[PDB]
């Protein structure tokens, strides 16, 4: 029994009651999987194993949620239960690698109470000593926890993690193994958030990736759908196995802004008064734009502080002493200077001393117990400075939102904004709002993004929108609203590159995405083809540091470059590497400075994707010298000795 796809083959065995992946390469099948079990109900604790094969169909011309392609369709029943379980897989003609699997549950004579089920579980086939892993969970740690991972096959320990999607999580529902060979992700197959969790495990000589969802009672007699997913067989790294997860997300209208539509003013150079922390001045800020417009900065964001309350989003008289004409005066001057400038904000928040609370408790999202719910940490808990959640099915919330971005835009004269320093929502019990269940404010939290942002487009349809669920990767539903994403307080070099590769695989190889300012690292925001930002009051040999680097990413532009992920696998090349092609040339990027990823000696440098047939010169951009004088594009191997970072284009020779 099998069914195939452009690029992949999925066999099933009913002895086995197997599945088993296959990607193809050249000419021949190469096995990503190791046969896996079908996904079951967990009862009591336990997962049910009595499950027994009843029947497999093959249809080989087909039309599904991808369109005209192959399904297989698989039952199977227990007797202990009473379940008869129906498993379904489709593959598609056009798009490469990618599987969609959905499953259904009839219960007979008796009621059966799930706690969990398990969706698809695939163990990779053919590791060795080290497995790389994507994890999207939105649980944390915040910060200092990885989105990348290393799964060590000769340590002692054991890798596990739920990758968490709920209450107390809200980032992205994907998960990504990989080894040399290439590897398997898996994501859920949803246009709109709900509960999941895509769990990454070692085994004993391998991993494994999976996803599962809430259970319920399924009552007599009775057929329910449980949950559905993407898996995406790929050669190479997580880039390979995102881009799949997207190009299938299409299909279900998870569709990310096209390279057309996004506007000039999303790729420019970007200077933020956080360097100040809460103690910036109007007259301060304005006192650095000349420095800032001959050095080459396009773009000002105000950031925190500039507030009374979030919900009411009103002027503090401190830093606005006469009100909106001095709003307006930061913004004239910004303008003068030919810049755009944004505001920080904290969508959902509607703050706890607000006038909004004081006057429209309504507007909030209540607990259990009736009391007003704090927006949520990541994988629970709370901070200080995080409000009342706003309900997202309350129009009158959602209409405060509204009003600040007219006021923000239209009396005070910003062109965009920061979103920041928020997380999930909490399920609501508030009987006035007349749910369908509490989890529905969870689920709905991504209409305060998304009727923002057609607020603000209608006001001015080049203006600038950003996110950042700072510290954890991006709500996932949050992004078809968005013009440019923030590797989000990233914590080292090795956080802001790897996450660029991730967040274009996911939304496009020229949608904007800024390697952040937490940490001073102007080569790995430039090599990535990232955004360069900043927010430091400089001065000395800092300050002609960023004036140098800021005249690097002003002359190449790698920012609005084609970023190609597709040509080195982070973990298994000799280097971490990152490639942008810019008005027809090939740039690369080599760093050593990634103490999670980092050669033993001096391996040689291979430039990959040159045509055959030409020769060409390398130059390192930013020292301005020659590395190597002439390399055909079918053999492009030197060695350069560099101890941090090497940054070079390859440059045509007749
Ligand atoms: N990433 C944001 C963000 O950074 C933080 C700071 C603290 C916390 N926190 O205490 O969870 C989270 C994100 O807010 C800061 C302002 O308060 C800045 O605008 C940064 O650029
Ligand atoms: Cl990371
Ligand atoms: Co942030
Ligand atoms: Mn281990
Ligand atoms: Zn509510």
């Amino acid at each position: 029994y099998a069914i195939a796809g452009n690029g992949v083959r999925v066999t099933y065995d009913a002895d086995g009651q197997t599945i088993t992946l296959y990607r193809t390469e050249g000419s021949g099948l190469i096995q990503m999987s190791k046969p896996s079990p079908l996904g079951g109900p967990v009862i009591g604790g336990q997962e049910v194993q009595d499950f027994s094969h009843i029947s497999c169909d093959v249809e080989q011309s087909t039309s599904g949620v991808m369109g005209s392609g192959q399904r297989m369709t698989i039952t199977s029943q227990s007797m202990s239960t009473g379940l008869i379980r129906t498993y379904v897989l489709e593959t598609s003609d056009i798009e490469e690698g990618v599987v969609y699997t959905a499953t259904s549950y009839e219960a007979g004579a008796s009621d059966v109470e799930v706690s969990w089920f398990i969706g698809s579980v695939y163990e990779l086939y053919g590791a060795e000593d080290r497995i790389w892993s994507y994890n999207g969970g939105g649980e944390g740690p915040m910060h200092y926890y990885d989105t990348l991972q290393k799964i060590d096959l000769t340590d002692s320990g054991k890798f596990s993690r739920e990758n968490k999607q709920d209450d107390t999580a809200a980032s992205i529902p994907v998960s990504d193994i990989y080894i040399a060979d290439g590897g398997i992700t898996v994501g859920d197959a949803s246009a709109t958030r709900r509960e999941v969790h895509t769990p990454v495990q070692e085994t004993s000589d391998s991993a494994q990736v999976s996803i599962g969802w809430p259970g319920k009672v399924i009552a007599a007699g009775s057929v329910i759908e449980i949950g559905e997913s993407f898996a995406v067989v790929h050669p190479g790294d997580y880039y390979n196995g995102l881009r799949g997860y997207k190009n299938a997300m299409d299909h279900l209208g998870v569709i990310m802004p096209a390279p057309g539509d996004i506007p000039d003013s999303s790729y420019d150079l970007r200077w933020e008064s956080w360097g100040w922390g809460f103690n910036w001045t109007i007259d301060l800020i304005i006192g650095k734009l000349d420095e800032l417009q001959a050095a080459g900065v396009k773009q000002i964001t105000l950031d925190d502080g500039w507030y009374t309350n979030a919900g009411d989003w009103a002027l503090n008289p401190e830093k606005f002493p006469n009100g909106a004409s001095d709003a307006l005066r930061l913004t004239d001057a910004i303008h003068e200077h030919g810049m755009t400038a944004l505001l920080w904000w904290r969508p959902c928040d509607g703050g706890i001393d607000s006038i909004l609370y004081q006057q429209h408790p309504e507007y909030f999202v209540m607990d259990a117990d009736g009391r007003p719910a704090r927006l949520p940490t990541p994988g629970g808990g709370t901070n200080p400075s995080l409000g009342y959640a706003l309900c997202p099915m309350a129009d009158g919330a959602i209409a405060s939102q509204v009003d600040f971005v007219n006021r923000a835009m239209n009396d005070w004269g910003f062109d965009g904004f920061k979103g920041d320093y928020v997380w999930s929502m909490p399920e609501c019990y508030n009987p006035a709002h007349n749910h369908a269940s509490p989890e529905e404010s969870t689920e709905k939290q991504s209409e305060i993004y998304r009727v923002s942002y057609e607020a603000m487009v209608a006001n001015d349809p080049n203006v600038f929108n950003l996110l950042c669920n700072c510290g954890t990767p991006q709500d996932y539903y949050s992004l078809p609203y968005m013009t440019q994403i923030a590797t989000a307080d990233p914590t080292s070099v090795d956080q802001t590159r790897r996450r660029v590769k991730a967040y274009k695989a996911l939304m496009g190889d020229y949608f904007p995405v800024t390697a952040d300012h937490n940490n001073i690292w102007y080569p790995s925001a430039v090599g990535t083809g990232s955004v360069l930002i900043e927010k430091r009051d400089l001065s000395g040999t800092a300050k002609e540091e960023y004036e140098k680097w800021l005249g690097i990413a002003d002359t190449v532009q790698l920012q609005k470059g084609r970023f190609i992920g597709d040509l080195y696998s982070y973990g298994f090349d000799p280097y971490e590497t990152y490639v942008v092609a810019a008005d027809g040339v090939m740039y690369y990027a080599f760093y050593k400075d990634g103490s999670k990823y980092s050669p033993t000696g001096y391996p040689d440098i291979e430039l990959k994707g040159l045509d055959p047939n030409k020769m060409y010169r390398i130059v390192d951009y930013v020292n301005d010298r020659v590395v190597a004088t002439n390399l055909m594009g079918d053999n492009a191997v030197f060695n350069t000795r560099f101890s941090d970072y090497l940054l070079v284009k390859a440059v045509e020779i007749s």
